[PDB]
Formats: C-alpha cells, sequence, structure tokens
C-alpha cells in the first residue's frame, strides 16, 4: 500500500511538471496528459461557474483556443504540493503573457494561480484553475468593481 | 525526518482547529499565531493582497470579523498535507450573512483555498485565496462580463 502511493505519486508529480513547463505549440498536445474523460478548465471565473472542459477531444479543442487567446503564456514560479494524497497535487504559481480576446484591446496579463491536479491511473483526470478574475478584467480594460473600504478598519 | 511527522501531525491539529473555529471563539483565533504572523485575503478588487501583520492586530481584527460575518462557517473542509510539514492548503467552502459596512445586508458564499505555513508549531502565514465576483455579488456590486469569443464549447 506505502509502494504503490510513493510509485504513483513519484510518476503523477513527473506529469505535473510537464503540464507546468507546458509552451508553445506544445500545449496542443497537453491534454494527452488527461485520461480520455479527464476535466480541465477555469473554476474562478466573472460568472461564479466553472468553464469546465470535459474530455480529452475538448480538451484539445480548447488548446487551439487558449493558444489563440494567450499566444505566448508562461507559468512562472511555479511551486508544486504533493499530499498526502498520491495521486492530488496543487501548484502555486505566477503566470503572464498576452490576452487576444475579439473585441478587446490586446492587453498585458498577468495573474496569481493555484492549480488542483487530480490523478487516476497515471494521467490527469481533472485540473482546475483558480485566480483572481479581477485581474483579467485589467488585462482586458474592463473596469474592476471596487468594495468601497471606507467603513472597514485600516 | 522525526522533527517533520511530528511538526506535520502537530500543524494538521492547528489547521483543523482554525478551520472549526465558530462564534465566541473566532475571538481567540489569532492566538494560533506567532506573534508576528500574517493573516490576510490575498484575492481581492485592487490585485494585492489585504494582509493583518501581528497576532494581537489578527485579534483586533476579529472583532471586525465577527460584525461582519457574524455566522461565517466553512464546510466542506479538505486538509493538503505537502513534502513540507510547515506548509498546508485547505480547500473548503464558507458561508455566511455579509454585513459590510456601506452595503446592504447580504449573504455570501465562496469556495476558498487556504495556504497554512507554520513556524515553531503556530501559523506564520495564513493567506485565503477565493473568486471576489462572489463577493461582488453578495454585497450587490454589478460584476462585468468577460467575452470569450470562439471559446469552444
Ligand atoms: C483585512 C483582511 C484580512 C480581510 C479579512 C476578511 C475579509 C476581508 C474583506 O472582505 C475585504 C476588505 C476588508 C478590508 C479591511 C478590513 O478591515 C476588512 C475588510 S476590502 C475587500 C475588497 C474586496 O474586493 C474583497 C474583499 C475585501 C478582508
Amino acid at each position: 500500500e506505502n509502494r504503490a502511493q510513493v510509485a504513483a505519486r513519484q510518476h503523477n508529480r513527473k506529469i505535473v511538471e510537464q503540464y507546468m513547463h507546458t509552451r508553445g505549440e506544445a500545449r496542443l498536445k497537453r491534454h494527452l496528459l488527461f485520461t480520455e474523460d479527464g476535466v480541465g478548465g477555469l473554476w474562478t471565473t466573472d460568472s461564479g461557474q466553472p468553464i469546465a472542459i470535459r474530455g480529452r477531444e475538448k480538451l484539445g479543442e480548447h488548446a487551439v483556443w487558449s493558444l489563440q487567446c494567450f499566444p505566448d503564456w508562461v507559468w512562472t514560479d511555479i511551486q508544486i504540493f504533493e499530499t498526502q494524497d498520491p495521486n492530488w497535487f496543487w501548484v502555486e504559481c505566477r503566470g503572464e503573457g498576452a490576452i487576444v480576446f475579439p473585441g478587446y484591446p490586446r492587453g498585458q496579463y498577468r495573474n496569481h494561480f493555484l492549480h488542483s491536479f487530480r490523478f487516476e491511473n497515471g494521467l490527469i483526470k481533472e485540473q482546475r484553475e483558480f485566480m483572481n478574475p479581477c485581474e483579467q478584467f485589467r488585462s482586458l480594460g474592463i473596469e474592476v468593481p471596487e468594495v468601497r473600504r471606507d467603513g472597514l478598519p485600516s
């Protein structure tokens, strides 16, 4: 039981590393790090509902859009956290690059990310991205809501 | 290695204590921190953390916290140990009334990630990450809609 958990964690960590270092045209094949039914996407959206991309096929299709709209994206300051679950990892990192959304001026997008990676039989079953949507608003020139702080201790 | 398994199990108990601190006990949650410990919210409208530095300042802030989030509870608490015996992550939900100065009383629910870093068996740094748009909604603040034209479905 202990030897099986150690084996899984060691392999899964390599996948997380590979995912976090996937850039450029290699992003078009990042979906191959997922199970056939694997899920990825963005869990912190302005609507409050995740943008959940379900299945390898849809993940591969999403990658075309991702490379179009974030053409030079890099993850930086990557800190990988193993957990007591050999099939569950967290990653804290930064991300930055151009944001190219039709209808908006080209922007420079920087954000602070937490990634959740859950594994099944050596591949990613569920990837979830958590960031601050306000920094994406900023990158697109969208006015950011403000919480008035006058009444708050400072 | 012995210090490590022991530090981790000790710190896990602190994380459990923190996440289950409710009601008037929130007035003493700051005692779980180092004297110079930091706690705060890392996901805000400014893009910068709003942090409270110092155990005693954290205790003073608890008064405001109990006023503005009077019935707050963390639920669906998932505690993650890591390879660093002094670093924990928690995934959870949180909800309760929100009574924010200058805004109508509301109900606030969010999804949270907490980071806990330990020093000498007390919390040196607590950081919470959530989606600020859900807090905006709870306060009646309009949230803009990002158009992702062509996003595959
Ligand atoms: C002070 C930090 C640690 C904190 C703790 C709990 C809730 C909040 C919070 O809810 C927000 C603000 C705030 C600032 C100073 C205070 O003394 C009390 C609260 S300002 C703000 C702006 C946002 O966009 C989202 C949340 C908050 C902060």
